[PDB]
């Protein structure tokens, strides 16, 4: 009973753990045998690919730049420039840093290699705009733009428009020379051309989709702006290769066979989930209790797999997150059902703006917030999952784990 919420806890913790910047690293990076390398390492897991890196190639590596967030760098890596600058927007340490990385990549030749390590943040933690064109236009552009209602693409076509490393520049400055990136995805769909704006990836937005975006939303730019777009981004790249070293996929996968090494009958329903946390909760606890007491769409003992990305209608004044009203949503939807336990993480980490991962609950969870006299549903209707879960117990903490790849959702039947 104890012993079978330790036991998803530690599916849950191993399964992530497949995606660490360092086993991410190892077990991709040799199989490509690079040589004459440049490592080029952005994100907020900028400082633990490097390392992993430096230690599968050593002196192969002949410099090396680290841009990550505030806070996130861990000391030296050998001699390799380690730098943090802003985010979630970008500031003049962003400038620098990016001035400085470009400088490491032009006149390369064709015999050499650009290492490139990237994960989160990097539209922020990687910019420079083009000649006439100021950060500060670019803050205030983006902002207009989301405010206007615009959507993600229409922003990624303007943002490609206006700087020196998006919408593929950065392959095309590292040109002659190759780019072989490893990726660490937090976007859900790993598009490449929408994580960091696809620096490293050919941009089919023109110039004039660009402006058109601008006077759909009436969004007036100076002259200097409307001449930066002009100049068309890459249509195509020829020294590009890139590789997932994690995404969502992947610690599913590792859940799954994580969870048959111990004895379940396991499957994957999802990698791409994406509609309302409480109703997802809800779902899946519905899938859970054909499960018990049908025995389909897997025979007990059962584990079944969930992986996405959430989103929560915020109504309430309360704290919690996702994952945790995920959790909440379920365990009124399991109450007084033997035999289920049901965890959700944050990948992070860090669910919503708290201390927990997510939330670890059962068919008594509810009920002991009903004896301690408290109602489950005005918890979730108030957007306050997380105190709900630590009056039960039921608090998936983990701590910061140094990656994110959305969520990972397990529900285990006997």
């Amino acid at each position: 009973p104890e012993s079978l919420k330790k036991l998803a806890i530690e599916i849950v913790k191993k399964s992530i753990e497949a995606v660490f910047p360092d086993r991410a690293v190892k077990e991709t990076l040799p199989k490509l045998n690079l040589d004459r390398v440049i490592l080029v390492a952005v994100g907020k897991a900028a400082w633990r690919m490097a390392k992993a890196a430096y230690e599968v190639l050593g002196k192969k590596i002949r410099k090396g730049v680290v841009v990550t967030k505030y806070g996130h760098s861990e000391g030296p890596i050998d001699d390799f420039e380690i730098y943090e600058a802003g985010h979630p927007v970008p500031d003049e340490n962003t400038i620098k840093t990016t001035r400085r990385v470009l400088e490491l990549v032009d006149q390369l030749n064709e015999n050499d290699t650009v290492l490139f390590l990237l994960s989160g943040g990097g539209s922020s933690l990687f910019e420079l705009p083009l000649e006439g064109v100021s950060l500060e236009e670019i803050q205030k552009l983006t902002s207009a733009l989301l405010k206007s209602g615009a959507s993600i693409e229409e922003i990624n076509t303007v943002r490609k428009h206006l700087s020196q490393v998006k919408g593929g520049r950065f392959a095309e400055r590292v040109f002659p020379a190759k780019v072989v990136a490893l990726v660490l995805s937090d976007v859900l769909g790993d598009r490449l051309d929408v994580i960091a704006s696809g620096p490293a990836w050919p941009d089919s937005s023109t110039s004039e989709d660009a402006l058109k975006v601008l006077e759909k939303y009436g969004i007036e730019t100076s002259e200097s702006v409307k001449r930066a777009i002009l100049q068309e981004t890459p249509k195509h790249l020829s020294n590009v290769e890139i590789h997932l070293i994690g995404n969502v996929q992947k610690v599913c996968d590792e859940a799954k066979s994580l969870a048959k090494e111990k004895g379940f009958n396991a499957e994957i329903i999802t990698t791409s989930l994406d509609c309302e946390a409480r109703e997802a909760g809800r779902f899946i606890a519905s899938i859970m209790k054909e499960v018990k007491f049908k025995d389909r769409p897997l025979k007990k003992p059962a584990a079944l797999i969930f992986g996405g990305e959430t989103v929560v209608h915020v109504k309430g004044n309360g704290i919690g997150g996702r994952n945790q009203e995920l959790a909440l949503s379920a365990a009124i939807a399991l109450e007084g059902i033997e035999g289920v336990i049901l965890c959700s993480a944050g990948t992070d980490g860090t669910d919503g703006p708290t201390d927990a991962a997510g939330g670890i609950v059962d068919g008594s969870t509810a009920k002991t917030l009903k004896a301690m006299g408290e109602d489950p549903y005005q918890y979730l209707k108030n957007n306050d999952s997380y105190n709900a879960l630590k009056k039960s117990g039921a608090l998936l903490i983990t701590g910061p784990t140094g990656t994110n790849v959305n969520d990972l959702i397990i529900g285990l039947i006997v």
